[PDB]
């Protein structure tokens, strides 16, 4: 049973197959087309089924070229309405049919961003970009939007032609579009089932660098050579991640920069990761973002979530994953200071919603909950505190591996619960069931708050930021001199990350230590998006004027959930800057990202 979904189980019938023809209208901002869906009863006498839709135009239903009686439901909020579609024959047990639907999106499909040429790098030409996770897919076509069902699907796309189609799938041609010689058809294929949550289509004009061996990073023209350079490292990482879960099945792994309104780091659509300018920092620091989208390839896009309810299992795995590529790159002290700072983060989080709240449980229950809301650090790092804690507990990190590889193997190109991975790590570790009844199950999974046991970790690389963050939370006013640029001498860019996290934690500093930190280490110049978003925060929090003009421009000259919401909750906080943080807020608020603008809505009360 997925609570978020209104169409027909997997138990009833199951999509198979989507065959996607579509055109790109931008003077409308709709996509327009035909949705043909291979569906396989599971029943007998099957004479009806349901799909999940919201805010579509449906023009016609047609099955074994006739039309056939549809009826959408009244809409259920953030779901969507359905779509009950009568069909023509009974259907015994496994027999399958093609229903292929004539639908349009609205401009305002909470699935799509549709940019003007003056939101994108070019300014000559117009934009657009999806987002389906977690329920979004339903905003583009109907379908089961659920991760429960797994399809494979084929696409051609009629976009202008000075502009780009690319999806979450193998390109196969262009050709002028038949119909219309100021038009383009661009073809994809996606012959590996996937949930349609990973269903991904950007129209721009995009330019390509070939940075490996199966990997084209895909940007405007303005952002190709920093992104070749930026992810370099892509190849490397994909070996590694090979090693730890077996054959990389997709075939290409591509790289698409978004423009700055992307709301995540990153989006692990298979065949082409889409990822957030704001990881263009010029040194590549910003690439555990490759790393984890890497990562998503084997955990969420092989073995995949039943429900939402099991989020954690695509995320903490995947960050699980990660932290090993970053340990195989950089040494097992910089995997334990990235697992450390992790812990950091769902510290952060948990005292953010409280330690009751529901969304820290690490199973959760979305029942009448938008899963946008429920969005967090928790699933990631509540979930990777548990495999960390397990690995520890069973007997290190090769011992680990070796069940994360076996849990691949046996799940891939299946959806599955808590229940169906914790069975299997007993079966793998069979042996050692002794230790696993030691773990509090009902605790970790169910309870809200933090763990009830925190791992241990290696502090070798966290000792001079914790050092230098209470040198500054002990400082008075006399001490102040004794701070000097040569403190930061020896810090990566990673350590003055983290030491701004640890002073963060301890917000609000005195406005004369705020200042002090200005004057010796000039942290306003600082670009990396991870430093200058905690140093804002820092600021803000600390009641700094000064900063009002640098929060306000970094919250709305880009996009990035992780950062525009804090940023503008900060912002609203702080009676200085109050007013406005909601007037940018609603002056922007058009031109925003839909769920952003939802979400920055919502914290700040404004309606
Ligand atoms: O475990 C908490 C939780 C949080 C979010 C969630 O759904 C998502 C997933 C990705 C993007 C947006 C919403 C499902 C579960
Ligand atoms: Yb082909
Ligand atoms: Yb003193
Ligand atoms: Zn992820």
């Amino acid at each position: 049973v997925d609570t978020c979904s209104l169409a027909s189980p997997a138990s009833v019938c199951r999509t198979k197959h989507l065959h996607l023809r579509c055109s790109v209208d931008f003077t409308r901002r709709t996509l327009t087309g035909t949705a043909a869906l291979t569906v396989q009863s599971q029943e007998d006498n099957l004479r009806s089924l349901v799909l999940d839709t919201k805010d579509l135009t449906i023009e016609k239903v047609v099955i074994n070229g006739q039309e056939v009686k549809y009826a959408l439901g009244e809409r259920q909020s953030y779901k969507g309405s359905p779509m009950e579609i009568s069909l023509p024959i009974a259907l015994s047990k496994n027999q399958e049919i093609v229903i292929e639907i004539s639908f349009e999106t609205s401009p305002k499909s909470s699935a799509l961003q549709w940019l003007t040429p003056e939101q994108t790098s070019g300014k000559e030409h117009p934009y657009l970009f999806s987002q389906c996770q977690a329920i979004h897919c339903r905003a583009i076509l109907p379908c089961q939007d659920t991760p429960s069902v797994k399809l494979t699907y084929t696409a051609e796309v009629s976009v202008p032609k000075e502009l780009v189609a690319l999806m979450s799938a193998i390109r196969d041609g262009e050709t002028p579009d038949p119909e219309d010689p100021s038009r383009k058809i661009y073809k994809f294929i996606q012959k590996v089932p996937i949930p349609c949550y990973l269903i991904a289509l950007v129209v721009g004009a995009l330019e390509s660098r070939q940075i490996g061996p199966r990997t084209l990073v895909w940007s405007e023209k303005e952002q190709v050579e920093k992104s070749a350079y930026e992810f370099s490292e892509t190849e490397s990482m994909l070996k590694i991640a090979e090693d730890l879960g077996g054959p990389y099945v997709w075939g290409q792994y591509d790289l698409l920069v978004l423009p700055p309104s992307f709301p995540y780091g990153g989006m692990e659509n298979p065949c082409l990761t889409f990822v957030t300018p704001t990881l263009l920092a010029g040194d590549k620091s910003l690439s555990n973002v490759i790393a984890h989208e890497i990562s998503h390839s084997w955990t969420g896009n092989l073995v995949t979530n039943k429900t939402w309810d099991h989020f954690w299992l695509n995320e903490g795995h995947t960050v699980y994953l990660e932290r090993h590529i970053c340990g195989r790159l950089f040494g097992e002290k910089f995997r334990h200071f990235n697992a450390l700072g992790g812990w950091g983060e769902l510290q952060n989080s948990v005292k953010t919603f409280g330690e009751t709240h529901p969304f820290t449980k690490l199973v959760v229950d979305l029942t009448d909950i938008d899963p946008d809301v429920a969005y967090s650090s928790v699933p990631y790092e509540k979930g990777f505190a548990l495999l960390f804690y397990l690995e520890q507990l069973l007997g290190g990190p090769e011992i680990f591996l070796g069940f994360l590889k076996a849990y691949v193997e046996k799940f891939s190109y299946k959806s599955i619960t808590t229940d169906d991975w914790k069975d299997f790590l007993y079966s793998y570790f069979k042996d050692k069931v002794d230790v696993l009844n030691q773990v509090d199950w009902n605790a970790w999974l169910y309870s809200p708050g933090l763990p009830p046991i925190k791992p241990n970790y290696d502090m070798t690389l966290t000792n001079a930021c914790i050092a230098l963050s209470q040198r500054w939370i002990t400082a008075k006013e006399d001490d102040l001199n004794s701070f000097n640029a040569t403190d930061l001498k020896d810090l990566s860019s990673h350590q003055l990350n983290e030491f701004l996290a640890q002073t963060l934690q301890r917000a609000p500093l005195p406005l004369g230590h705020i200042k002090r930190m200005q004057e010796v280490y000039n942290f306003n110049a600082i670009n990396n998006s991870e430093i200058r978003f905690r140093w804002l925060r820092l600021c803000i929090q600390s009641k700094w004027e000064d900063a009002i003009p640098l929060a306000l421009k970094m919250a709305t000259e880009q996009g990035r959930m992780k950062f525009t919401r804090p940023l503008f909750k900060d912002l609203a906080a702080f009676d200085k800057s109050h007013d406005q943080a909601v007037r940018t807020y609603q002056e922007h608020k058009a031109s925003m990202h839909p769920v952003t603008a939802m979400l920055v809505g919502k914290d700040l009360k404004v309606d």
